[PDB]
């Protein structure tokens, strides 16, 4: 009923059925589900036991799954781990232009070249590392290709092997900058003063013998309130966000502005938006006397430098001939073929280029159709590869800062004189 | 992991890792990504000291970079100096025709020719002045040629050395005028006395016996406030904005004007905007009379001379031929060739026409396809480049003049008058 995932299963040659600690036998559905790894688990004409009087045959035998019994049994964990990749911290690149952070990415040993490297190395691919070293992504060079990367273990020197000096290549390109509004911090918030921004004066005049109050000065309408931004290093024309999102509320003051996804940061450098505010006066004049009458509109503007976090995207091009001994491509070729895969480090696009895609679905042997990541859990380790994916698939976020302004604190002032007798 | 600059390298010739003040050994991966530069500043067999127990080697050993030691070491600042072209103050030509300010501009000795005299010079050009002197940028010839404009060395009289008279040439065009809203200024402000902009009046009668307060009469409604510009001497035409901007305020009056972008300046030069103030007077009337009321709506203009900044941008095209000796060009050719060059004095536009662009990546050898900037300094010095750089990227602004009207003050007048006995 429940996936099982091959990494997690192992023999047990005990007798009928016994396996070991939490470990229970394996019935006959999920033997036939993964009847190809298991089958590829043991010998040619050996047999195996499974749960329920049922036995699963070697690969001479064809794989056959019939009734019986066997003095060993195929056992899977009663607690099983997921096998998930971890998701680790982000790694934040300073802000920059384009070519500043792609070149700070790259030249990363720890948290880059080594992971690729390595990750290369699993799969299959060949002298993965310089002359220099015996060790896997050590001694690569890091050169500027195009509008893209190439890491390649330095071919100086002499080097022994077979087909030594095709050292595998390891090309980064296709970068693409999202943007994260749940990234957006402030620094020191600036409000200045109040400044005026309209008025209008006016008098009520009384001739009559009684006081009176029919009198009403309204002003009112649409006030426009506009805000500004601005970049700073370049790589804003470059940074997309993927859904549109309202610039956050900083201090107690809302501003109903609207960044438009699919377009740069960098041509969205202002705005305005309209509030209503409405103010009137309506003086109570005393007989034969005019009194004058004031609205003033002040606005005040409030300014910060602001920073967001723009997710960095890539594609990542692994070339090389695949190893005769082994190698994670699911047809196993044994003619060491030069051999090309481009992985997209970030968000999903395709099963072929995505890593957590297909290592995910590694326990439906029918979408299994470019790596085999079983055969690099057998090979290396269930903790190992996932640690190597994690290092890979580790989010990677470059700056993006700027300043901020915004006309929003709106002010008023009613004014009623004093009155004049209409003798003047 | 940081950038290194080639231009901040020394060798010391004193031992293994010995160093100066404030000056640390080249690691491997710094090594590994300025390798082009560090290996063609050492002898063919030379051999000098990396660190960590690293060494590289010269030319003949093909540049190879192996685990190692030498009685020489390559060292860098430790406290290195940012090699940013400096930014100086703008230039200031006075409002003028288009074709008034591009002479002004070209004939500006100090601040234009030599300066530009002077990159030529630097890049390799040959023959960058006139027969009457023997110094860079001196007896330079300025003519008009079509749109545009030619500085090239006198060539009357003799002259000594190889294509003598083959002057190098600079030639200016591509003018382009933006305008910054900030550098807005104005004169002094003149405001008209209230005019008088309509009347409405009304008889409130009461043939009751008793003080009737139900009337009411109410102006409101849109009012077109309009605002006009005058341009001065027709560099106007040319000028745009690449950003809509509000114009500024002046006074305590906001008025909503907003100026397109690209658009000319001198096409803009009016319009109007709505402001809606409403009036009201509800009188109360004695028994038996009449009494009548008034509603006034006055406006005042508000004119004042505006002065703003554009900024002027153009491409310097450098002809001529390179120096056999030694020129910047990537290729270092030798055959002394024709060379054309077309670089944009202003806002980026591409790589190979920006020398920012190319100086600030002078640390990625990949990105070296046009100039060879490192060569540039080794020849002359980082402070001379530096400072020829930042004359020759001056800002230039030009100024834009007009004057400036618009009805911007409103004030009402309410009037309730005296009571007439309907006897009448």
């Amino acid at each position: 009923a429940e996936p099982v995932y091959p990494d997690q299963l192992r023999l047990f040659s005990l007798g009928q059925g016994v396996c070991g600690d939490k470990y229970r036998p394996v019935n006959r559905e999920e033997a036939q589900s993964v009847k190809s790894n298991i089958v590829g688990m043991m010998g040619q004409w050996q047999i195996s036991g499974l749960a329920n009087g049922w036995v699963i045959m070697g690969p001479g035998y064809n794989g056959e799954i019939k009734p019986g019994t066997a003095s060993n049994t195929w056992c899977y964990p009663t607690n099983p781990v997921t096998g998930e990749i971890p998701t680790l911290s982000a790694l934040d690149i300073p802000d920059g232009d384009e070519v500043d952070v792609q070149w700070r990415l790259v030249h990363d040993s720890a948290n880059f070249i080594k992971p690729t490297s390595y990750l290369a190395h699993y799969l299959g691919y060949a002298w993965v590392g310089g002359n220099h070293s015996q060790y896997v992504g050590e001694d690569m060079d890091v050169t500027r290709d195009g509008d893209g990367w190439v890491i390649r273990g330095n071919n100086d020197g002499g080097c022994d092997g077979y087909r030594c000096g095709d050292k595998t290549a390891i090309k980064v390109s296709n970068f693409a900058y999202n943007l994260d509004p749940d990234s957006f911090k402030h620094g020191d918030v600036t409000q200045s003063d109040r400044q005026l921004v309209k008025t209008v004066v006016g008098w009520a005049v009384n001739d009559s013998d009684t006081p009176q109050s029919g009198y009403d000065v309204t002003l009112r309408g649409d006030t426009a309130t506009n805000w500004s931004k601005t970049n700073t290093y370049g790589l804003s024309e470059k940074v997309t966000t993927k859904n549109k999102f309202k610039w956050p509320l900083v201090g107690e003051t809302e501003l109903s502005i609207e960044i438009a996804a699919n377009q740069s940061w960098a041509s969205q450098n202002g705005g305005s938006t309209t509030t209503s505010l409405s103010q009137s006066v309506r003086p109570t004049v005393p007989a034969r006397s005019k009194i004058p009458v004031k609205i003033e509109l002040y606005k005040a503007d409030i300014s910060y430098p602001y920073e967001f976090k723009a997710d960095v995207s890539y594609d990542l091009t692994l070339s090389g001939f695949l190893r005769w001994g082994g190698n994670a491509w699911y047809t196993h070729p044994d003619n060491r073929p030069n051999w090309n895969h481009t992985f997209v480090i970030g968000p999903y696009k395709d099963k072929a280029s995505s890593i957590r895609y297909q290592w995910d679905k590694r326990y439906i042997p029918g979408e299994v159709k470019w790596w085999d990541w079983n055969w690099t859990i057998q090979q290396n380790g269930l903790s190992t590869m996932q640690n190597n994916l994690a290092r890979v698939l580790r989010p990677v976020r470059a700056g993006i800062t700027g300043d901020f302004s915004a006309e929003s604190q709106f002010a008023g002032n009613i004014e009623i004189g004093a009155p004049v007798p209409l003798a003047a």
